[PDB]
């Protein structure tokens, strides 16, 4: 873009650019970069090109400043350890700004909304002014041009993230498509404006802990959908700082999707091929605490079946002119929870993460390897462990929210269409939650409307003493870009869309325990048997029986060959007393939390379920 006019010498930042050119940027890109540079006062501006050279040098530099360590056991893998105050998304400091609160969250009947956090426009200007002026003093402002989705896909959308964190740059290179080709594709078009800062201008006013710059007290993750802006301050943690992911691809994206006729959801996408050489794509939404990544990369136990991964976290879906629900994975990598990852739980992840992968808050072995709880692999004596707190270890060795951040292209079961610009046709949508009692292994919704209800009704046992069953509709509770009632209405409207081929909707539960606490289902790759049943159902097979909660596998329909005796009686048991309570808790929840914005059809599904249960 062109040089700003000025009476002095404070507005044109061209002389501080150390890679790239303000002149070569599209006009609105320069205005976004230069205006924030005027505000944040970085020492330098680096316009990222996405090259391997850039990446390699940025890593080595972080290595030089003690901010990351090379993991010598592996091929180009790296470890970051954070300030223990900056380890996770902070929901209570995550907000969406709109003129009217009701556009962002429903106004609850009696309680506080659990479905979002609204902040007023005026409150946010004050909060911004108290954080961003001068915040990058002494630092480089990196400019990251990025695409969500395959470059050029009709479903893809472009952002520009400004950040003062090299860690965010490196991770965005993995988790998005980043660099010069994006700028060239963008041209004079529109882009989501993403501004991030760790909130630690130099000279530092407060102690730097573990060489991890952050500002926990002023952490604030804000979304301004009307301005097409995401503005995030004080956290380097991925869900807070990698703005393409939750901020853009769920919060901003879900609101855009509502307005444009598509869906942005917290779903994995997998492709499954059966022994008859037929392949289907499925999407699944489980709470953050559950195992999307494991299901998306499942190694099936059933012979002749194959599972391939399109994505493990976020799906962008649009019914096309032909009525097919086409989906893309808008991301470029996997930002997976490391603990619990083993050759038994996810052998394909184990394979993926030994090259070109950045790990955060895991333990390090003395031979330059990684360790965490649940890795389920012994260490040779001699090999010692440094914890994620940078101390010798024999409390966990890795933070429970520690991560790997790995390229999608490296997954040995990555689907051949995982980057196809047209997306993949979704034929089933799976909801699920961790339920120790009452809820069967699998059931199928009676209708589209019943299925949307099933999404809305999702509950799951929270990670621990005492247990709590929390609501998490569509697995979107932390992620709604707008009023949940209106999101319900948007999903319900798909039934009325000309030509739409509405996928079958299922609900799963791998967690049911019997009368004495015994797991009723062995899980892992045996979950391929559930996927088999769903596959058949989608093909029209007569393999279901009706129950009050929906369809379940009829007698002998579920493939149990090789498993022995399975207590299907208890696993598929439906208790009237459990379901009476369940429907009441769902009622109370929807009435309070959705209130005047609850669609008629969802109230009707509630009444119908109540009625079916009453007739048991
Ligand atoms: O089990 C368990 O855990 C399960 N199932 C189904 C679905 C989902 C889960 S977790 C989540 S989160
Ligand atoms: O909380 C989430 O669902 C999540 N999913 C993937 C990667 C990071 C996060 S913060
Ligand atoms: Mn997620
Ligand atoms: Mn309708
Ligand atoms: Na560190």
């Amino acid at each position: 873009g062109s040089m700003p006019p000025q009476l002095h010498n404070g507005l044109d930042f061209s002389a501080k650019v150390i890679q790239g050119s303000l002149d070569s940027l599209p006009q609105e890109v320069r205005k976004f970069v230069e205006g924030n540079a005027q505000l944040c006062q970085p020492e330098y501006i680096h316009i990222c090109d996405g090259s391997e050279e850039e990446y390699g040098r940025l890593l080595a530099h972080m290595q030089e400043e003690g901010v990351i360590r090379k993991l010598k056991k592996y091929d180009n893998c790296w470890l970051a350890l954070t300030d223990p105050r900056d380890v996770a998304r902070i929901e209570s400091k995550t907000v969406i700004i709109t003129q009217e609160q009701r556009d962002t969250v429903p106004i609850p009947k009696s309680g506080q909304s659990q479905l979002g956090r609204w902040m007023s426009e005026e409150d946010f200007e004050k909060a911004f002014n108290a954080r961003f002026p001068g915040c990058m003093k002494g630092r480089t402002m990196y400019v990251i041009p990025f695409s969500m989705g395959p470059l050029g896909s009709p479903l893809a959308k472009i952002g520009i993230e400004l950040t003062d964190s090299p860690y965010v740059v490196a991770s965005m290179r993995i988790m998005t498509r980043m660099g010069t080709s994006v700028l060239e594709a963008l041209g004079d078009g529109e882009f989501i404006k993403c501004l991030h800062s760790v909130g630690c201008p130099l000279p530092l006013k407060k102690p730097l802990v573990n060489n991890w710059a952050c500002n926990p007290e002023l952490t604030l993750i804000a979304h301004l959908p009307d301005r097409r802006e995401i503005i995030s301050f004080g956290s380097g943690y991925g869900g807070n700082s990698l703005l393409g992911k939750k901020c853009f691809a769920l919060r901003i994206a879900s609101r855009l999707a509502k307005e444009e006729g598509w869906l942005a959801e917290h779903m994995l996408i997998l492709g499954i091929t059966n022994p008859e050489g037929k392949k289907k794509y499925l999407a699944a939404a489980f709470p953050s605490a559950c195992g999307k990544t494991n299901l998306a990369m499942m190694n099936p136990t059933l012979p002749g079946w194959k599972v391939e991964c399109v994505g493990d976290d976020i799906a962008w879906m649009k019914f096309d002119a032909q009525g097919n629900l086409r989906a893309i994975n808008p991301e470029n990598g996997f930002f997976g929870v490391a603990p619990g990852t083993s050759v038994k739980t996810n052998p394909n992840a184990i394979k993926t993460i030994q090259k070109n992968t950045i790990f955060t808050n895991v333990a390090e072995t003395s031979d330059g390897g990684v360790y965490w709880e649940g890795i389920d692999e012994p260490l040779a004596p001699g090999v010692t462990i440094t914890s994620w707190k940078n101390k010798e270890w024999r409390e966990p060795c890795a933070h429970p929210n520690s991560r790997f951040c790995t390229p999608a292209s490296q997954c040995p079961i990555i689907d051949p269409a995982w980057e196809s610009p047209e997306g993949v046709p979704i034929e089933g949508i799976i909801f699920g939650g961790r339920r120790p009692a009452g809820v069967p292994l699998v059931y199928e919704a009676l209708s589209w409307q019943h299925g949307v209800f099933v999404g809305a009704a999702m509950r799951s046992e929270a990670t621990a003493k005492g247990k709590v069953i929390m609501h998490d509709p569509f697995a979107m509770r932390p992620f709604f870009g707008y009023n949940f009632g209106k999101y319900l209405a948007h999903w319900l409207s798909m039934a009325h869309r000309p030509a739409a081929k509405l996928p079958k909707i299922f609900h799963v539960n791998w967690f049911r325990k019997d009368k004495n606490g015994k797991f009723l289902w062995p899980g892992f790759g045996e979950n391929s048997r559930v996927l088999e049943w769903m596959f058949g159902r989608i093909e029209g097979e007569d393999s279901a029986k009706l129950t009050p909660i929906g369809y379940v596998p009829k007698e002998d329909a579920l493939n149990l060959k090789g498993l022995g005796d399975v207590n299907v009686e208890e696993l598929f048991g439906i208790s009237k007393e459990f379901w009476e309570k369940e429907v009441e808790e769902i009622d109370k929840y929807l009435e309070d939390q959705v209130n005047a914005d609850l669609p008629y059809e969802i109230e009707r599904e509630l009444r119908a379920l109540k009625q079916r249960i009453s007739q048991m």
